[PDB]
């Protein structure tokens, strides 16, 4: 770790403190150019902007700005660090935004821990910004925050923890059952550690058609028992079970035909992959260690899908995945929220780019694409050039037919020549060439 | 005025809507830079800067990152249009902190009107930034609220629409006085409309040596005198004179030595300035139009030493002029906050540059610079290349005085190489070209 600690600190302290700067697009050199991008100039756009509210994204930059909020309570895998702590963490982000997104971020960081103070300062700077990315915010906090600022900002509102990861989860899902036949209202399914991620993990696979009568949640404390606790609240011990015994998950695995387990590593064994299903699709989400490695469950059960946070096994759920294309598609419609049918489109545009890849100009030598739809290849690569071409023009379509699109775009065949003439400016060649060479 | 209105409604958006962009700074090519900004890597400097707050100016962009925080209510000379109505003028200002100053912006808006409401907001918004630059917060409000900052947030906070001019014309009455061999012991003051920029003013000119007892504060309503009304208006009594029966600013003058005013529309004629005492210092400082018509004074009397905001006469007083430098100044010292000594050190450090220039490359043709210290040469013009190498050291020694900074510099010769060095890779050779080859 001492090699990485020196490489990461002298990463953006010596050339220039941060990994961030702000910097015009317009041409500013000679008079008459400060004399209209300020003071007797800058009053004209204010006019218009003061009549029609909605001309703002025309003449500003809120349509290309979106904010990565957070009050510094949970960071990466840090924890309560707290706040400025994670300024680098978010203005990572930031970074990445522009590269996989060209979308300029802010990197507030509000120094509020009570729920409500926080609300209340990120609702205030609704003007600044045309979309909020609340992150690194600890649960139950974060549930609370999300749902009252997407209900009062009229902006598009989009967690990364909660609904990030369990887009790509959800695709992986989706492919898995499309691998192995088995239809989704057949299939029961069990969750460990019902929060941030998996809890939009579930509602998403509701929605998307996995029914409560067949699905199972465990957690420490064991399944989520009708009785377990007189609080039996919704946040964690929704869609609840019948106590019936089962103090333990060992007998919840058995006959269990997904895993998602997103929280909590070690909790899965090899004779408890050994008791499940005709074929199984565990998926381990935990970053720090995987609830399960690969290679041991593939020796147990051949016939197998594994889903790993790591990318050192196939099947590597990132949430660089998801997030940037939802915000690019989203801000370039115009949109006003991210409905649940925007996150539905994108975890079909996912689903559809891993069995449906051919050409791409694959590089003749070097690289070792080797890639075919199989348990091995179940959801496109973290950094597949074609996602942001079919993530972004997917959810802008849901927001066609959701109403909640402010500036409709038309012929979508030049939105996806747009897309396609920005990646072709953005092009990471030589991790294929370290990726061949390390083999 | 469409040649200038329609003209600035489509300043840059053509190419690319709307001003500022946040663009990374880092190496942006592999995925090995990718793992050193984000997740493995970015997990590094949050330990650093959590055990000490300090490394964040190293590993962020808090040394270098300013806030133009507003809400919108009095912008430029429009008014109550909005927050978000106000929206390009901030990027406008930010623009000028790259470009004069090299400081990054991040130009939040903040949507809440009360002038309550939006302290707590930018209290929580402290950790993100390194320093407040409170702009278009109406009076009376705006005073409240940047004294309020002040006693909370340990960062530089700076309101724009006060000290905007309250430097630089005090620099002008330090320099005038040296052209008319006066003493700020005894000469004697009127202030006109005492609002955001005026009557922030007379304290600062107090701390140079000039008397409570010599100045008159006028304003609409006659003159802001103690007994012409019963209550006594708050942040006006300090100034108020003694009740004598001056109910009108025709009489009010008495031949006096300074007729500082922030105002509408004109308040003096001819006899008005003719009943000043020998050597008028008029600082008609409204933008839209003079309050005197510098000329026309300058027709009534001789020796006049009459300054005001409009480029088109000389003595030209600019907030652009002063508030870039003074905040690279803190920036770059690490100050916790904007003393009066600092404020102050900035005023005889500009007021210095009128009888200190001479050479700097000058050009031997075109431009026609001709300046030489005397009557029509009180204040550098607001774009001296010079005034970041005169001002933010000053600032900065100024800062390591008074025991306010954290990261004190070095031998300032390494700084006033440094500020020299950032001047000269940003020229704006083509303005003098164009003012003279204008005449
Ligand atoms: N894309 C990604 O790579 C990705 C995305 C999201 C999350 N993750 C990973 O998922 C994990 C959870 O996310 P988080 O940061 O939100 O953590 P968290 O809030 O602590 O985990 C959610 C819940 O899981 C439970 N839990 C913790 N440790 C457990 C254990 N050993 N066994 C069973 N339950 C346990 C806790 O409730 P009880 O203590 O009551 O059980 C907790 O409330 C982390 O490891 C995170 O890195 C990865
Ligand atoms: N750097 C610059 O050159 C610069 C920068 C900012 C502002 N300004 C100028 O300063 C003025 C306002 O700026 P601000 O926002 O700092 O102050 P402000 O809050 O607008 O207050 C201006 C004051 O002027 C008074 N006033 C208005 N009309 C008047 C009239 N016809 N006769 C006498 N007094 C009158 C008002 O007094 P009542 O409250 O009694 O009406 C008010 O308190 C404008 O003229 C603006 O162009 C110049
Ligand atoms: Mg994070
Ligand atoms: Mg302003």
């Amino acid at each position: 770790d001492d090699q990485l600690k020196q490489s990461a600190l002298d990463f953006h302290e010596f050339p220039v403190p941060g990994k961030i700067q702000v910097s015009p697009t317009k041409p500013l050199a000679t008079q008459r150019d400060l004399a209209l991008a300020y003071s007797p100039g800058v009053a004209a756009p204010c006019l218009e902007i003061e009549k029609d509210p909605l001309k703002a994204y025309k003449y500003t930059a809120r349509g290309n700005l979106v904010a990565v909020i957070s009050n510094g309570t949970a960071v990466l895998g840090l924890g309560n660090i707290g706040a400025l702590a994670g300024k680098p963490v978010m203005e990572g982000k930031g970074v990445l935004f522009k590269k996989f997104a060209g979308i300029d971020v802010f990197d507030i960081e509000v120094d509020e821990l009570d729920p409500d103070k926080f609300i209340e300062v990120v609702a205030a700077l609704e003007p600044t910004f045309g979309g909020i990315n609340l992150e690194d915010i600890k649960a139950p906090e974060c549930f609370y925050i999300e749902q009252k600022l997407r209900e009062r900002m009229n902006i598009p509102v989009f967690h990364d923890d909660q609904h990030g990861t369990a887009i790509i989860s959800t695709a992986a899902i989706l492919n898995g059952l499309r691998v192995v036949e088995k239809n989704i209202s057949d299939v029961r399914m069990v969750v460990s550690g019902a929060g941030a991620a998996a809890i939009a993990c579930m509602n998403l696979l509701v929605a998307l058609g996995l029914q409560k009568h067949n699905i199972v949640v465990c957690d420490s404390k064991g399944v989520i028992y009708q009785g377990r606790e007189p609080n039996m609240a919704e946040t964690k011990a929704a869609y609840a079970v019948v106590d019936d015994g089962k103090r333990t998950l060992d007998d919840v695995i058995e006959g269990a035909d997904i895993f998602l387990g997103c929280s909590g590593p070690k909790v899965l064994t090899q004779e408890m992959v050994k008791k499940m299903a005709r074929a199984p699709m565990i998926l381990a989400l935990a970053n720090p260690e995987p609830e399960i490695l690969p290679p041991l469950a593939k020796e147990v059960r051949p016939d197998a899908i594994i889903c790993t946070g790591r990318s050192d096994y196939p099947n590597q759920v990132n949430n660089v995945l998801c997030f940037p294309f939802i915000f690019r598609g989203a801000l370039d419609v115009g949109a006003t929220a991210i409905n649940e049918e925007m996150k539905l489109a994108a975890v079909r545009a996912i689903a559809e780019l891993a069995h449906a890849e051919q050409s791409e100009v694959v590089a003749s030598a070097y690289g070792d694409q080797d890639l075919s739809f199989g348990p091995e290849y179940i959801i496109p690569k973290p950094f597949d050039p074609r996602l942001i071409v079919k993530i972004a023009p997917a959810v802008a379509k849901a927001a066609m037919e959701s109403g909640v699109a402010t500036r409709p775009i038309a012929d979508f065949d030049v939105y996806i020549d747009k897309l396609t003439e920005f990646v072709y400016k953005t092009n990471l060649f030589m991790k294929p060439i370290f990726s061949q060479a390390r083999k």
